[PDB]
């Protein structure tokens, strides 16, 4: 199609790997490339782990609202909002938030602890539903974004089907649904991404991630202006290991699917 054709044009100027998959829900249809094939998820794995804790609030009540210590040993290596709250507590909620509209590593670390490692997110994706995500290793580790590795990955297709199920779908209770949308709505690290490359009335929720192999990602939901919402997802990685961030790809993948809609 004129779309697989322009995202592999767009990829082949990039020098690097692009995926992409859409889910247009007022019809179901799907623009995919490369959408079977395994990418690192970095930061936008903690979706997952932040669904996964609301999951857990399901059962647990008064789970969102416990604290967690913050201990100085905590910090890794990106901690805006965490390095605040050291030798304090954070409650999960708020963690949940940091991780997702900050991108805070020590919160997603917490997400991960509050889960019982990296196999508890990787559980809570089985359980919705979603055979293809694993999530291996804490961060930082997790975004060593290896060519040919499978840990800490996923395909745009699996993805953006979870993303759906968790933001549109029935995955989590209906609060914890409007819950996860609301903290990636309120996401401050996208608007250089999809955003970007989507005309500027439409709303978006998106988490972002970045990672060794210039790995630049993004996933989100998309509310049109005047049409039911989509689901983009957009990953793209690159050949040598300290590579720049590439977010106009993103952005140009984004835009290419604006135009097919
Ligand atoms: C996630 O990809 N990470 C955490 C934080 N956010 O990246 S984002 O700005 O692309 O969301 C810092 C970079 C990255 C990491 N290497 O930990």
């Amino acid at each position: 199609s004129a779309v697989q054709q322009k995202l592999a044009a767009l990829e082949k100027s990039s020098g690097g790997r692009l995926g992409v998959a859409l889910i247009d829900t007022a019809d179901n249809t799907q623009v995919l490339y490369r959408g079977d094939e395994r990418f690192p998820m970095c930061s936008t794995s903690k979706v997952m782990a932040a669904a996964a804790v609301l999951k857990q609030s399901e059962t647990q009540k008064q789970l969102l609202n416990q604290p967690v210590e913050i201990k100085p040993a905590d910090l890794v290596n990106y901690n805006p909002i965490a390095e605040k709250h050291v030798n304090g507590t954070m409650t999960l909620a708020e963690l949940s938030a940091a991780a997702l509209q900050y991108s805070d590593n020590t919160a997603m670390n917490k997400l991960i602890a509050q889960l019982g490692g990296p196999g508890g997110v990787t559980a809570f994706a089985r359980a919705i539903g979603d055979e293809t995500f694993r999530l291996d290793r804490t961060e930082p580790t997790l975004n060593t974004a290896i060519p040919g590795d499978p840990r800490d990955t996923t395909t745009p297709r699996a993805m953006a089907q979870t993303l759906r199920q968790l933001t549109l779908g029935h995955a989590l209770g209906e609060t914890q649904r409007a819950q996860l949308v609301t903290w990636l709505k309120g996401n401050t690290t996208g608007a250089a991404s999809i955003r970007a490359g989507l005309p500027t009335s439409w709303t978006v929720g998106d988490k972002t991630g970045s990672g060794d192999y210039g790995t630049t990602n993004d996933i989100a939901v998309i509310w049109p202006q005047g049409r039911a919402p989509l689901v983009l997802v957009t990953y793209f990685t690159q050949p040598q290991q300290n590579a720049e961030s590439r977010r106009d790809v993103l952005a140009s993948a984004a835009r290419i699917i604006a135009e097919g809609l």
